[PDB]
């Protein structure tokens, strides 16, 4: 779930993922897809289409375990939809975190922001 | 000061530094070096020798700064006591969780685990 989603991008990131990526540009914290408008924002297109990819599990809904081990986030090793689900969450608080070179918080979103369609998964 | 090692022993070893360290041993968590029991405890003898040289700041009460960058605390400069605080603290933290294959439970200070005199630092 978001549960275990926020807590690896906080342990990734150091900032809170409700604020800092509840409303990210096109994809992160929002629902469904647009073309990013950063990196941070493509993160999140490459989470959503992570999770896209998911079918047997619950993405959004779904707990699994992760170990916070060296540091890393390290998938409980389980279910191919958990632990992929885990994986899509994993890469996207690495991601995230690889990319706070350019968060530009102007990307938050005050209602609509103006996305694009996402291309294609 | 404690809120900061706090913190970083958490970030470090995302384990609840009052619940993992608060007792444990005979220099995690509690006044006073003592002959360190195991690894964490011997962190945490490192630590409070650490400590015994930064006399110029107050360690327990002390606020120093430092980030989350990278997934590495990052002492912030602030003084050379504080920024030394905050080696540090950051050292115990990061020894913690590089031992916490070792932690044992019986450390709880429900023992008060039968602590020797530490060789001097």
């Amino acid at each position: 779930s978001l549960v275990e989603l926020g807590k690896m991008i906080l342990q990734e990131t150091g900032k809170n993922p409700a604020k800092s990526y509840g409303a990210y540009g096109c994809n992160c914290g929002v629902l469904g897809r647009g073309k990013p408008k950063d990196a941070t924002d493509r993160c999140c297109y490459v989470h959503k289409c992570c999770y896209k990819k998911l079918t047997n599990c619950d993405p959004k809904k779904d707990r699994y375990s992760y170990d916070w081990k060296n540091k890393t986030i390290v998938c409980g090793e389980e279910n191919p939809c958990l632990k992929q689900l885990c994986e899509c969450d994993k890469a996207v608080a690495i991601c995230l975190r690889e990319n706070k070179g350019t968060y530009n918080k102007k990307r938050d979103v005050y209602l609509k922001p103006f996305c694009d369609k996402g291309r294609d998964c």
